[PDB]
């Protein structure tokens, strides 16, 4: 898939976003991955859920509300493996997003804005992408 | 051109590396650009000159010597323009690299390792690339 990858989407409780891909560099070179749930089709729109992996180092999550970044949450959990593909699954729960990596629950992020505000998902920075799927149950 | 972009190269006084491209995101979303002059064909090799633009914020330059990052140099000079293509020209002088952006001298970096140690140039992160050239005079 082309990266940056953009897909229109709608989310509610029970939605799952599944991303499958590979970093474009060895962890020694510190590639990044960014997944942004946007409120409008435009890249400059607000971000309900920002998920940013510094491969081999940390994860930060945040929201961008009326143009401004809010309270950053950091996690040093690093289930991604150097030089390997990954399967990333982001589930919408009533109270939070749950982020699974390779089948393992790894991060969560409480809703700051209703997920029904999402209109677009963008996946970008230093990855190649083989699948992107949004599914509802 | 494909990004990450890799080209074998040799450098000495009078060499110029010319890069022409466009960021893949608006500056509000903070795209990056990285240019690394490597000592071997392998991405994990040492880096004689590391040039990293956080578009709209800052530039850092450094070297990676026997696997370890050295003294970072930071510059808040930001001649790159939001949403525009750029022409980036890196000249090898006897004492330093000179970095020109859109015709304007913008950064320099004193040699820590002889430029003749370079065997490979890599251009990556959040850009598209339309030209890459190495020329000698």
């Amino acid at each position: 898939l082309p990266v940056p990858y953009t897909e229109a989407a709608s989310l509610s409780t029970g939605s799952t976003v599944t991303i499958k891909g590979r970093p474009l560099a060895a962890f020694l070179n510190e590639p990044y991955l960014q997944v942004d749930f946007h409120t409008e089709m435009k890249e400059e729109s607000d971000i309900v859920f920002h998920f940013q992996v510094a491969f081999g180092r940390r994860v930060v999550m945040n929201s961008r509300e009326y143009g401004a970044w809010k309270q950053q949450v950091e996690s040093k959990n690093m289930p991604f493996q150097d030089g390997q593909e990954f399967e990333l699954s982001i589930s919408v729960l009533p109270d939070k997003y749950q982020v699974m990596v390779n089948g393992q629950s790894s991060y969560t992020f409480d809703h700051r804005i209703k997920p029904e505000a999402v209109k677009m998902v963008q996946v970008w920075r230093d990855i190649s992408l083989t699948k992107f799927n949004v599914s509802y149950l």
